Order: C-alpha cells, then structure tokens, then sequence
C-alpha cells in the first residue's frame, strides 16, 4: 500500500483539495501519536517558517509539501487538510515509507 | 492493537486534550479517505446538530465522542483535534472495530 522511498531523497507530496484558504498538514507514522507538520496560510506563507525539512509551497491554489532529506522517522500517512464552515476537509491521504 | 467492539454497542470515545476550545473529530477506516465526523465549540455545541449517530460532549474541558450503534462501517483510528495559533495539536488516537 504505502510507496517506498529511497533513503536521503526529497518526496514532493501532493494536496489534493482546492486550496483556496490555508492548509494544515500532518502524519500519521508507526509512533502512536500524529505529529503535525506545517500549515501554509492562503497567501502561500509557512508556519513554522523553516523550510530545511518540510517545505510547503503554493502556486494556483494547489499546495505541496516536499520533505527533504526523507529518513526513516518520517514514514507514514501523510495528511492535507482546511477547516471551513465549523468542519474538516481532507485531501487524498499519501503514504510513503523508508525500507527498515 | 485496535479494540474489538460489540456490534450495535455504544462507544464512548475519549479525547486527551484540554478542551478549551473548539474540538474538531474525525475518523480513518478501511476506505482510503478520512471521515470528518463532528466538531464541538468551545461552549459545547456541535456541528451537525443530530445526535441520532455521533454525539459530542462537554464536561469541565474534555470532550467525549459517543458512536452510537457502532457498525462495520464505523471501525477505524478516531482522531480528536483542536486548531490553534496556525497549528493542530491532536489527542491520543483511539482504534475500534466490529469484527468482520
């Protein structure tokens, strides 16, 4: 199921939604705890700010987060999502994983 | 590690967080999109209104997710979030399922 991915690469991973206000994005690996991300606002700008890790980035309202370095720690199911209207949407889920 | 639960039981779901505001739940099952299920202000109110199936609750910050007569169909990981200062923080998921 999940797509595995060569140690040390960057893995490009793609929100699915229309991504007319901001976009929050979080994973969920084998820890039992998700860990969030990052959220790029509807003007494009990233919090937290750093960029060396995580770097999401938005053109056209298409968002996409590229993680660098891609290890082990951060295989798992990868998660979009914009709070609208007191509820959640949530692009197609991504998994990807590093061979252990 | 899921629970297995009685077909057409009530599940009380817990959420971890200090609830003070707004809590928003949602479901991954089997079918490869999340499910948003309810949200719950931080007065206590949810969204949707009905009760019939999913009833969130408020009682001195903590929020409760009652599943009423759980079926196949609502087996999965429950999530319970809350957004705050451009950030998700996320309670301690919660796995349950109807055997099949």
């Amino acid at each position: 199921q999940s797509t595995r991915v060569e140690e040390g690469s960057k893995v490009a991973i793609s929100c699915s939604l229309m991504a007319d206000e901001g976009v929050h994005w979080f994973r969920q690996g084998k820890k039992p705890n998700p860990e969030f991300l990052v959220y790029i606002s509807g003007i494009g700008s990233q919090n937290p700010a750093a960029k060396d890790k995580y770097s999401a980035d938005k053109s056209s309202q298409k968002v996409t987060l590229t993680v660098k370095d891609f290890r082990k720690e951060d295989s798992g199911k990868y998660y979009c999502l914009m709070v609208k209207n007191r509820a959640l949407t949530f692009g197609k889920p991504q998994d990807y994983y590093v061979e252990e």
